[PDB]
């Protein structure tokens, strides 16, 4: 054979490229000198393919991989066909069963570093140096959706990360929201029932908006505070580099001395914060389902490395009571006001998998999965989580030895007298499978606890109370939290909530379900209330105007950490342009506008009417990434329209319908020279208009106050303007 | 207790109704007077719920249904809460893998006539006399997507009937498109992993528009006659209800005399045929992804009975 | 703690060593310098665990393997401990389906070795040089019977090899009689239903000696030959050392030019063939269930490897039709007689596993795994068994990736476009999981069949026919192999074979299916018939003494290579003999008995009423193996008394009855000196007896004596002495 | 969930209970009963929250565990009483 074309064009350069200047490839063969201990120790599994003999699995070679063996050319296919049946046989079983919630995810290999000991607060090894590098191992998701959901839903997200440290493995398995929708475990199989797709019919899928949703919030006020998250902006990620992460429960972490400080894990993206807006999320789950696990493999290859810094809410053991709402109470946040973040250290993430099945799809992240210097609490919801995660295993992986599978093995010594399950790999020496025992002297053995590679030791924590199934009176508060984050956000973004309950409860088909809803946001804020209920054609009652708003949190009446936009963060890097070409582009144009994004580590994608190339004015052929149609604004984040034959692409609908698109979700939009055409489809003054970026040619000037535009993600002022455009 | 609304408005009437005129329920609820032999046969395992009081499996009853037990109101979950493990444990493990190929459908219970005895021609069973109906079981599909995959993409569609003859389950397992991509099934692992997520970062779904599937097609040209077929409107119907269906395979008709006939099965839609145009399918993904779930579910709600011949 | 003994006797040497002189261990531990590719290629995931600290399977130190975390001392378990929780959910999930069949089964690890290359009759890579050495792991198994069931059964005994080669896995799964049961797979089912234990009770484990064994038998005489074989002592090995192994499918044997050549495989046990009686071996059953596991094992550590020859019957395509019997016929053997075995190589097992379940009860063997240079026939057994090993490895060893258990691991490369699955471990790193593609230049790829190294091409043998469900007519012959195997047996193996018979349809409650049994007896050979009836109770009708015995089989009236002892092949080496002490042995005799033993490799196991030591009248302390209750005679090939005080256990019934039972049992009885005295307890003349050595002392030719009669394994010509006495 | 294949043990016939059996657990490997509840949640409106809770009482009430003095620190420690 010679299939590959000879110019060599089938495989992608093994260097660092921009987002479609090649087809992407497994991690290993894009990115070979990337590497860490993880990624080095999981050679002994990987398989090549260059050169070897198509075999069967029990490396027998294949002559006609082709064909069935039958009686005759048109014969019957013969039963003793083993190369068939054992293929059809692997093909016939390649699923597995996908996770019970957070199925579909997108995960990528990287390596965590301390920026200093933290030995004075935690004896846990990853964080007793910062030249300790820790290989890591994080898979993003939604909640509700299957494994072949849309990414860009409105749902929380998933933040798991598996650090695997020298002293056993550690997963920090966090959202993208700082509290979870209930207080107790004993409620998760209802929770999660009422939010999936229906019984009957199995529908909605990657939805939240439907009635068993929406009934079972109105009857659960607890989750009135992740639901104000879900319908905000939060719910809608520009990419999984620019959210938030956060491990939820307070946890504890150890020291040597054995004194216990109160911790909340929180991942902050070096990205920033961005989200998109729920019409270009929806259309977006309909142009690519796949465009936040597309984005982070395509950063990834480009360079773009996803990074973020791990940062310790630390709260003192005698300050357990000192707040208005309980520590333990997963559904209260605990304002950076009152608490502030202490950065500990970051995370990067550098290398795709090689084979998504094996390594994400199989991967096994738990919660209870902690490591000598850290320790649970009693939050009712983190108590049973720590039964779950290890339970559902045995059938999503088959079996107790799911450690075992490759990208879940410890790079740390494991030994221990357990034996036998399904597909056990291990093969054990020890005369022993129990302890005590004498005939191999006790090893494995056990080891007291102590500063440094010591055994796990539960913290000596107090308990006292009677075997009680007793909802704690301290967690019976549910609308202070959602009020201080409703308070926190931008008018555009409380503008946003409005519009995502609005819009999901008209979805939900019984009626009293909304007015039972509506009755929730009259207790949280009338404001929220109020244009809620008219977007639903709902009258508040008397009684529900009177509501006495709940009191502020410890005194606060906002915290601007809680806003996505509040305070300036953005980051341009690794963001995209889609630049409009015509057919006879003014090269200097180009040249200018090409230059000054990849200053910025901006990158650009050149659109057309048709694939192929077109030629600028003096000669320069510029090839074709995509069409209008193929490559929609929905996937960039600002466009750019050079200069040129305008004529060409003037009267092209899906010209003028990117720009209109692009326009209605609040894309910075430049125009250069007679580009300056197309403000009469997207209505804009003669005078212009701040979000507009316009000149006589896209010179220096130009490319800055559209980078300037790109770093605030968003044109916000520009809301009131897209109500009147037909798009 | 009392979460019902008073006006009973929370329960769909059982009868039928229009789309959108009330909430969808469970096929018994909304209508209880259809029956058919294999709709009754699952009589047995069917369960209620109104009246009874909420249980463990093991049917203990339970008293709060809302806690973990723990020591103290604010201390840590015991183990011996059997109650809580046993409701997490059956949530843990409440997925099975889904199909290999096909994993998203949507099905619905009907039956089958045939309009004359075919006893000249097949001594099968359930085509033997114009009285004698047999109940359907029918699951329409795409191909390529997972079972959380969009309903509107551009794939060929399964159109699989299962008949509870007299005689044994026949299922009659077709496509809407009369022929397949491949010659044998030998290859077929070959085109299925072509036309499914790459391997390595599993993109992209519900969709053929990607390097491997163009790849194999093009060194496979027997693949071209379906992806003509596929490309066309064909690949996005309007609704399983207006669409064809065929069992793409010649199989054989055997009758009494033992004399074989060669046959070819269809299915014709008496709703006609009808397909979407691509920029509405795919914007349909997005905004609808359930849109022929959906479409199929209320047809039978509303009385608008898909219809085959 | 440090738990083991100071003077380092709770671990055994790494150097062979006789049966019972050390504790037993794991292969790699025993004999860490007896390698093999296989053996090496598995150091990947053997783990050791001396000098390493206990841990989770997350690689978290434990401190305290001992306790569950609890709220105070006597208080509740709580939810958190993930440590108890990991260990029990390790352990609740320890089993996988047993086999269906063959579920009972001991194995080792060993090498194959070719005589001569054999590449003018065969292109199979592993034949074609003297100097290539292929790693086998071989698998005995019984029939019926559980994992947890006995060893010494009355049943076929399964002989499963396993050969790594450099071209692919082959499996040669056989068993211990040339012929099968049934003719069609489509039986099997139906066959094992009837042997097994029956369905509503689940009664009885590892015996034909019930109604539906007998019920299917008497209704399919194709069944007969087997059944002779099975009642024969053929069904109650000695060892798995000393049993024969046939493939009993006609095979093919393919060369470089393409010729076919029909082969039926064998193995010779370079031991010899031996088996028990039926009493020894029932009341085996009971003493030490797993005697033939736990004799195989000591074999290999005291260096006594089970060797075998593999041979060939090599049949000409030319020559299908030339015989009375089918060649696809699998319940007719191809009598040595018409078609030698012409020696092909030697086996040898020289390495037990580590770990049972993970090498043993996770091995995976298939007669359909074969190689280039090998194809099948349409034997309709072995149709229908290519089918099912495939199949049911997806629930026993849960999943298709099965070929990734360590043990069944190829050795040589093996590549294909198969993907996922439960418990992948491989991760694929090709761009392309299909073929024909061009984006990894078509890798890995199909190879054109060869001399050497090429691909997998089926013999195209000419198929021919109408699809039918129809037995063929050639295979409609039922009773001339079963009475060509009578006639060849030796007169104390027919009558063994009468008592097999005889006792198993006593177990038979309904007497109609006794009858219904014998009738077919008598259409295999009157004096058979009649042997068996007498013990029945039954009598022959006039028309059954008349019916005519079947043709010879291709005018063979016999063939002597069918009985187990009509030609002597003993070997002495690795058996073993009872020493009954009394407490002051003769030492002049222990040192000439010892030392003879020694000599020939046959073992000595020194018995008492107690253990611990016991002192000679030379003041030599001998050290006591167990006592005469502890070790029966059943265990031991031969018993020798030596003088000394034989008063001491004159008198002992244990000792008296050891003596009666080996007595009874045929075996070997040596008496010195005093030791002459116990001749009255199983009546010898004071002549003696042929059987029994007597003499003054273990001195000049006792010793000899002694070693002549355990060549002949056991004392035939005493059977009609047994008889009557008590025991 | 190994040796009886998952979650739904309880419908394997010898094992069913002869009392009545009612929850919002669904779906898991091989289920045989068929839910015709609207809902699989509670608290639900569309179901009018049946099956419901049941307190506690002399007969037929719901489970309610004794409420036993839990009084210790979280230790992992074998009672001296036991020694
Ligand atoms: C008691 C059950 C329970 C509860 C209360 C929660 N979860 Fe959970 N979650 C599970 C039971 C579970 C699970 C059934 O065990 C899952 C799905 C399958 C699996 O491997 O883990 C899981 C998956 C899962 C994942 C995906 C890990 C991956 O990518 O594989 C994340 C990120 C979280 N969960 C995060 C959360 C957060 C931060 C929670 C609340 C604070 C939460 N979970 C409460
Ligand atoms: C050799 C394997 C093979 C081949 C050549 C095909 N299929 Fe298939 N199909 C499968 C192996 C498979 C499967 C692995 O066995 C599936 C998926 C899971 C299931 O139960 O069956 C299945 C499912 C599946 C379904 C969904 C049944 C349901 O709704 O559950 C339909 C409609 C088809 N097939 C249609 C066909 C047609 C018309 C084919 C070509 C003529 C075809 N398949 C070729
Ligand atoms: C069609 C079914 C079928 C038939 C006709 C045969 N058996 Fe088989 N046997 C199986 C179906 C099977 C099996 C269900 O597939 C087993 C049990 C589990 C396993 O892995 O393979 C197996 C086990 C098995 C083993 C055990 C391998 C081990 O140690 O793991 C041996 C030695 C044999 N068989 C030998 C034979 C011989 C020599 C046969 C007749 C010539 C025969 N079997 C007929």
């Amino acid at each position: 054979d010679s299939l590959a074309p000879e110019d060599g064009s089938h495989r992608p350069a093994a260097e660092p490229t921009p987002p479609g200047a090649q087809p992407t490839a497994p991690g290993s063969l894009k990115a070979p000198d990337t590497r860490n201990e993880k990624l080095n120790s999981l050679e002994d599994v990987r398989k090549g393919s260059e050169n070897y003999a198509l075999t069967t699995n029990q490396g027998v070679r294949i002559a006609d991989d082709q064909n069935s063996l039958r009686a005759g050319s048109r014969g019957p296919t013969l039963l003793e066909d083993f190369i068939l049946r054992e293929k059809i046989t692997h093909f016939d079983h390649e699923r597995i069963p996908e996770r019970i919630v957070h199925a579909r995810g997108s995960a990528a290999h990287g390596y965590f570093q301390p920026y200093k000991s933290l030995s004075d607060i935690t004896k846990a090894d990853f964080l007793s140096d910062p030249n300790k590098i820790t290989p890591v191992f994080v898979r993003f998701s939604t909640v509700q959706g299957g494994a072949g959901s849309a990414d860009t839903v409105r749902d929380i997200r998933g933040f798991a990360t598996k650090f695997y440290t020298e002293e056993g493995i550690f997963d920090l398995v966090g959202n993208n929201t700082p509290i979870f929708f209930i207080q107790d475990a004993h409620k998760f199989p209802d929770f999660v029932h009422a939010v999936k797709p229906e019984p009957h019919w199995a529908i909605p899928q990657g939805q939240s908006a439907h009635d068993t949703f929406w009934d079972y919030v109105s009857l659960q006020p607890e989750t009135l505070h992740n639901v104000m998250w879900a319908m905000s902006d939060r719910g809608i990620p520009r990419s999984y580099r620019t959210m938030e992460g956060f491990g939820i429960h307070t946890f504890r972490l150890i020291n040597a001395e054995g004194k216990a400080t109160f911790v909340r894990f929180h991942w902050k993206p070096l990205a920033g914060k961005a989200s998109l807006v729920w019409d270009e999320a929806q259309k977006l789950t309909g142009r690519d389902p796949d465009f936040h696990r597309r984005e982070l493999w395509e950063a990834i290859e480009a360079g773009d490395f996803p990074e973020y810094e791990l940062g310790f809410q630390l709260i003192p053991e005698e300050d357990e009571f000192k707040f208005d709402f309980d520590l333990l109470d997963p559904t209260k946040l605990i304002p950076e006001e009152l608490v502030p973040v202490q950065r500990v250290g970051k995370m990067v993430l550098n290398r795709n998998p090689d084979n998504f099945f094996a390594e994400n799809e199989q991967a096994a992240f738990h919660p209870g999965h902690i490591v000598p210097g850290l320790d649970f609490t009693n939050d009712p919801l983190l108590q049973g989580r720590l039964f779950s995660y290890t339970d559902t295993q045995i059938s999503r992986l088959g079996g107790p030895n799911f450690h075992e599978i490759p990208i879940n093995r410890p790079t740390c010594p494991y030994h221990n007298f357990q034996r036998d399950g399904m597909h056990r790999m291990g093969i054990d020496t020890n005369p022993a499978n129990y302890e005590p025992n004498s005939i191999n002297d006790n090893w494995p053995r056990e080891t007291p606890p102590g500063p440094k590679r010591g055994g796990f030791e539960s913290y000596q924590e107090r308990v006292e109370g009677n075997k009680v199934r007793e909802r704690s009176p301290s967690f019976g508060e549910y609308y202070s939290h959602p009020r201080l984050f409703w308070l926190s956000q931008t008018p555009f973004e409380q503008r946003h909530i409005v519009d995502g309950f609005s819009f999901e409860l008209s979805k939900v088909v019984r009626p009293y379900i909304r007015e039972r809803v509506v009755d929730q946001l009259a207790h949280i804020d009338l404001t929220l209330a109020q244009a809620v209920a008219k977007n639903l054609g709902i009258e508040l009652t008397d009684d529900q105007l009177n509501i006495t708003p709940p009191p502020d949190v410890n005194g606060l009446k906002k915290d601007p950490s809680l806003s996505l936009y509040a305070i300036p963060d953005g980051d341009v890097k690794g963001r995209v342009v889609a630049i409009l070409l015509n057919d006879e582009v003014r090269s200097a144009d180009l040249l200018a506008i090409l230059k000054a994004l990849k200053a910025k580590g901006v990158h650009a994608k050149l659109l057309y009417s048709r694939m192929g190339e077109v030629t600028a004015d003096d000669g320069t052929v510029l090839p074709i990434a995509a069409t209008f149609a193929g490559a929609p604004s929905l996937t960039v984040d600002a466009v750019i329209v050079p200069c040129g034959n305008i004529a060409d692409i003037a009267d092209n609908g899906d010209a003028n319908y990117y720009l209109m698109e692009a326009y209605k979700h609040l894309k910075p939009i430049a125009l250069a020279g007679d580009a300056r055409k197309f403000k009469a489809t997207i209505k804009i003054a003669d005078q212009g208009e701040e979000g507009i970026v316009e000149a006589d040619s896209a010179d220096g000037s130009f490319m800055d106050e559209l980078l300037t535009l790109m770093a605030a993600h968003r044109v916000w002022s520009r809301i009131p303007k897209i109500d009147k455009i037909p798009a």
